[PDB]
């Protein structure tokens, strides 16, 4: 605690143990979409909409 | 435009020039996207429709 100067949060870790700090956890790899096909709904009504 | 009452407006225009008085211009022709699917939102996955 400072009592004036407060500017960030510069962070020190050693980083070197069997685990890490801010470990990362993930279930699956990213996917991507693209509804591009005719058979889209909202490219065909949302005035030709497509995402 | 002449007289009282103005009437229709009939045009005379030539036709031999290959440039015509007026054109019609499209970038695609008629184009036809009949979703008979049955993974089609309407017609199975959100209503009885067939569009």
């Amino acid at each position: 605690a400072t009592t004036v100067s407060n500017l960030f949060a510069p962070a020190a870790d050693p980083g070197a143990a069997w685990y890490l700090l801010d470990t990362s956890r993930s279930l699956k790899p990213l996917i991507y979409q693209e509804r591009m096909k005719p058979s889209f709904t909202s490219m065909t009504k949302e005035d030709d909409e497509q995402v």
